[PDB]
C-alpha cells in the first residue's frame, strides 16, 4: 500500500498494557511459552522463570479454581489478592492465550446497561431525523463509559471520515463537523478494526510491556495479537493521541451490513479504564445502532422510490391523453426535472434537441450527445463532476456539474439527459489535510500532525450526488419513452 | 358484530391479583381513597381503618422513605419486614396510585438478560428466514421467564390469529401452525393491549381481591385499572385458561409500526409469578423483535422491487428493438407474467383482446373486461377472490380466482388484467370456529369452548394475495403501455 502509515504491523508489535497480564501456553501439558513481562504483578514469581513450565505449577489457586468454567466459556471472574480480575481464554498461533484485566467493580452495571439499551432501543427512536439517533448513542455510550468526550465517526467513500455526532462534558474541546484524513485510521488498521469491533488505550502515557521471548519460538515472529484485548497499540498512534491532549481512548467499530461504516470513539483527559464487561455493553450498544440505522435509511429510500413512482404515474397518465409528445413533456416539464432532483433536461428525440429548464444552450448540448454516444456505457450515465470527464463544459458548473444520461434506443443516439449546477461546500478539516503526518528528514520516521485547529476548505464544480432514486427513475421514464 | 365478548368493561372490574396489593390517593394531603382489601398483610391495620388517613400515617416508613425517586421514576426497590417489594406509582381518575409486588429476587438477573438481548442482535439475527427470528424470540423469552410454554402469535387482517413460533418444555404440548378466532382476545382487550403492552396472570385459579370502596365516590365507577399491573383479567379469559390447563399466564404486545402485529403469549402448567424488572427485560426482547421485523422486511420489499425493475428493464430494451407490439409481448411473455407472479395476462390494446399464457376464453375475458369498466378504480383493480365479487367466473378458480388490472388509458376500456388460479389452503384452528364459545341458554352468559382440538378447513377459490411489488410492477407496466 501507499504510505508506511499502512506497513505497520500492529498486530505483530510485542507489547500490552500495563494494567493486564498476558500467558500463552500450548500443547496437551499447557506448557507456558509466551508471558508479558510484568506477570509477577500478579503471580509472586519473575516470569523468566516460569516459561516452560505447566499451567498448574504457574497459575495462583485462585484461577486454577476456575479453570474449568474458563475454558468452557471463555471469560471468568477471579478473585485475588490484588483484586477482583477478569480472565479471557483466545488461540493465537496455535497456543492458548490467557489475558487478566482488572474486572467490573459496580454491581448495578448490567441494570444500568439494560436501561440505556432501552433508551435506543425503543420506538420513536429517530422521529426527528438519524441525526437525534447518533446523537443519542453518542450520549448512551458517554453515560455506559464516563468518557469527557464521545464522538460518531462516519466514514466517507475515500475513507476519509467525518464527526456527525457529539456528547462530551461542558466546557470542553470538541470535534463536531470535522473532517480527517484517511491516514489518520490506515488500511491495516480498518482491516483489523472489521473483525475486532473494540479496543481501549487505558493510558495513552504508558509505555509497552514486553512479551518473553520476544518471539514465538516455532514461528520467528512475535505473538499475533490480533484478537488480544490487551494489546498495545502503535506508537504513532500513541503519539497522536497526545498531540490531541487526550490521556484514554475507547473506539467500537460500527459495522452496518459487513462493511465498516463508520467509529464511536471516546477520548478522556485522563487515564480511564473500562471492564471487559462494560465494553462489551458498549457493543450492545452500537449494534442497536446499527440496526436503527439501517431500518431508518430503507424506510426513507422506500418513501422516495414512492415519490418517484408517483411523479411517473402522473407522467404516464399525461401521456396517452393529448397532442404528441413533446406537448405534455412541454406541460410535464417541472415531472420531468422532479424525476431526478435536476434543474434542466435535453431530450434528444430525432431532430433538434428539446431543452427544459436550465441546460448548455444547443451547440454544447449536441456536441455532449456528440461524446457520449462514444462513452461505454449501457443504460445510465451519470456524474456528479462533469468537466473532469468531459472538458468542454468544464466552465459551466453554473448549469452542467453534474449529469444523468440514459440511453433510449439501441445502435441509435437517442438520451435523456438531465443537468445539475454545483453546490459549493465547506469543508472544514481537523488540520491542514496538505499536511496529514510530519516526516522526519530521510523519511525513514514519521509523526502524526501537531495541530488538529480547522483549516477550512471550499469544494467547487460538483453537484449533489446522483442517488439510488435518481437512478430507478431515470431507468422507469427511459421504459416510458419506448 | 359487538357481541357480549366486545362489551366487557375490563378496565373496570374492580379486582387486582393476590400477590400484591394496590393503594390510592387524592389531594395535597394525600389522603387514602381507594386500597385492596389484602392490604392488612402489608399496613399491619385493618384496611377500612385506613381510608381517609393521609399517606405519612398508613405507609411504613421505607415507602415514604423513596416517595420522590418514586415519584420521578415510576418505580422504585423497597425492603419491607415481610420483604423485597417493587413500588409502582401511576396516576389513574385524578389520584396516586400506589402498586406493590414482590421483587426480583435473582441479583444477575440483569446480567442474564443483557445475554439474551445479544442472541437478538448478534451480528444480524434471522440471516435464515424470519422464521428462526421469531424462533430465536420465543426462546430467548422462554429461557428468560422460565415458562413451560412459550409462543409468537400473528394477527392476521381480519384479527383471528395463528401460532407462528413456538418454545416449549419437553413433553409439553403446543400449538404451532394453529389459527383462533378473533374473539379469543376481543376489540377492547386488544385496544388496551396497545397502551398497556405487558399482563401476567400469576395465578389462573385464585381469585380476585376486591377494592375498598368499590367504587370512587367522586366518580360512581369503579377505579380505573388500565394501568394497573396487578389488575385481575375477565373472569371468562380465566376459564379460557383453565379449559386451556394452563396456571399462570404471561404475554406481551408486539408494536411494530404503530399497530398491534401480534403477541408474545407465555403460559405455565402451574401458578408463576415474573417479577416487574423481569417483565421489562422481556419487554426489551419484544422491541428488539419488532425493529429486526422491520429491518427484514424492508430489505426483502428492496430485493423485490428489484426484480420487478430489472424485469421492466429488460421489457424496454426489448420493446425498443422490435416491431410488433403483439409480437414482442408474444416473445417476451414470461417476463411479462413474472412482472405480477401471474399465470395469464390479457392486453386490450383495443382490437381483438390478446391473451398470453393461461387464461380464460376470448368471450369470457370480453365479459369480466365490460363489468370491469363500470367499476370505482382509477388506474389499478384487485382482487384475490373474483368468484365473490364477479360470479360469472366463480366456477373458473383454476385460470382466474385472482385478477389484477390497469388501467392504459382514461376514457375508454383499454385494459392489461393478469390472472392467478386458485391455491388451495390447509388450516387447522384450535377448536371448531363456528362454536367459538359458549353460551349459556337465554344468551347472557358466554362461556369459552371447552375444546382446543384440531378443526380442519380447507379454503378454495382464492388467489395467492396481491402484494406491494404486484401493484408495483403493473403501474411501471402501465407506464411502459401508455
Ligand atoms: C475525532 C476524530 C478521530 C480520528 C480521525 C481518530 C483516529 C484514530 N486512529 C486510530 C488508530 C490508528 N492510527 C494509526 C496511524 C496513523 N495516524 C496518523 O495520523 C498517521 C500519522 C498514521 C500513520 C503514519 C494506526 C497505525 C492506528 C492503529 C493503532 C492500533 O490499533 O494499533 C484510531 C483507533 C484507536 C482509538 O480508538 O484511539 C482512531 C479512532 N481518533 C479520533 O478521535
Ligand atoms: C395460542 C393462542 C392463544 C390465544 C388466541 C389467546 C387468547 C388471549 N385472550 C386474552 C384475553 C382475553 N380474552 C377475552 C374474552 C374472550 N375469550 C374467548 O374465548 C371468548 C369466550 C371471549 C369473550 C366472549 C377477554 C375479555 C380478554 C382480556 C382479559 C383481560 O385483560 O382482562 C389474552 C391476553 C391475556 C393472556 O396473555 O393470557 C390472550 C393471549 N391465548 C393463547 O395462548
Amino acid at each position: 500500500d501507499l504510505s508506511q502509515c499502512d506497513r505497520e504491523p500492529i498486530h505483530l508489535l510485542g507489547g500490552i498494557q500495563s494494567h493486564g497480564v498476558l500467558l500463552a501456553f500450548r500443547g496437551p501439558d499447557r506448557l507456558l511459552e509466551v508471558v508479558s513481562a510484568n506477570a509477577q504483578a500478579l503471580l509472586g514469581r519473575p516470569p523468566e522463570t516460569l516459561l516452560g513450565q505447566p499451567v498448574g505449577r504457574v497459575l495462583p489457586a485462585e484461577v486454577l479454581a476456575q479453570w474449568e468454567p474458563l475454558v468452557a466459556r471463555g471469560s471468568v471472574r477471579v478473585v485475588l489478592p490484588a483484586g477482583a480480575y477478569r480472565a479471557l481464554l483466545h488461540e493465537s498461533d496455535g497456543l492458548t492465550v490467557l489475558e487478566l484485566e482488572p474486572a467490573e467493580l459496580q454491581p448495578g452495571m448490567e441494570e444500568t446497561a439494560l436501561e440505556v439499551v432501552r433508551r435506543l432501543v425503543s420506538p420513536l427512536a429517530g422521529v426527528k431525523g438519524t441525526q437525534a439517533l447518533l446523537q443519542t448513542a453518542a450520549d448512551t455510550v458517554r453515560a455506559l463509559t464516563g468518557f469527557d468526550r464521545v464522538m460518531v465517526y462516519r466514514f466517507d467513500a475515500d475513507w476519509h471520515g467525518e464527526v456527525l455526532a457529539e456528547s462530551k462534558r461542558g466546557g470542553m474541546d470538541g470535534f463536531l463537523g470535522m473532517h480527517f484524513p484517511a491516514t489518520d485510521i490506515p488500511v491495516q488498521a480498518r482491516a483489523l478494526y472489521t473483525r475486532n469491533p473494540l479496543r481501549l488505550i487505558a493510558d495513552a502515557r504508558a509505555r509497552p510491556v514486553p512479551l518473553l521471548p520476544p518471539v514465538v519460538p516455532a514461528l520467528g515472529r512475535p505473538l499475533d495479537l490480533s484478537n488480544s484485548a490487551l494489546r498495545s497499540v502503535s506508537p504513532v498512534h500513541l503519539e497522536y493521541l497526545r498531540n490531541m491532549g487526550v490521556g484514554a481512548s475507547f473506539s467500537l467499530s460500527l459495522l452496518k451490513e459487513g462493511v465498516l461504516w463508520g467509529l464511536i470513539a471516546c477520548h478522556h483527559l485522563e487515564p480511564l479504564h473500562i471492564s471487559h464487561e462494560r465494553r462489551r455493553a458498549c457493543e450492545v450498544l452500537t449494534q442497536l445502532l446499527a440496526l436503527q440505522l439501517s431500518a431508518e435509511e430503507r424506510a426513507a429510500e422506500a418513501s422516495e422510490d414512492a415519490h418517484r413512482a408517483a411523479l411517473l404515474g402522473q407522467l404516464a397518465t399525461a401521456m396517452g391523453e393529448g397532442g404528441t409528445l413533446e406537448e405534455v413533456l412541454e406541460k410535464e416539464s417541472e415531472r420531468v426535472l422532479a424525476l431526478t432532483g435536476a434543474a434542466g433536461v435535453a431530450l434528444l428525440l430525432g431532430e433538434e434537441p428539446l431543452l427544459v429548464g436550465c441546460t448548455p444552450a444547443q451547440d454544447e448540448v449536441e456536441a455532449l450527445v456528440a461524446w457520449l454516444a462514444t462513452q461505454p456505457f449501457q443504460t445510465s450515465f451519470h456524474t456528479d463532476r462533469l468537466g473532469t470527464v468531459y472538458p468542454p463544459l468544464a466552465a459551466r458548473a453554473d448549469v452542467a456539474a453534474g449529469i444523468l444520461a440514459v440511453r433510449l434506443a439501441p445502435a441509435a443516439a437517442r438520451f435523456a439527459i438531465w443537468f445539475r449546477p454545483e453546490v459549493a461546500r465547506t469543508i472544514s478539516w481537523a488540520g491542514n489535510p496538505r499536511k496529514p503526518a510530519e516526516p522526519e528528514p530521510g523519511h525513514q520516521r514519521l509523526h502524526p500532525r501537531g495541530s488538529f485547529q480547522a483549516w477550512e476548505e471550499t469544494v467547487r464544480d460538483t453537484s449533489l450526488p446522483w442517488k439510488r432514486a435518481d437512478l430507478g427513475a431515470a431507468e422507469g421514464f427511459r421504459g416510458a419513452l419506448v
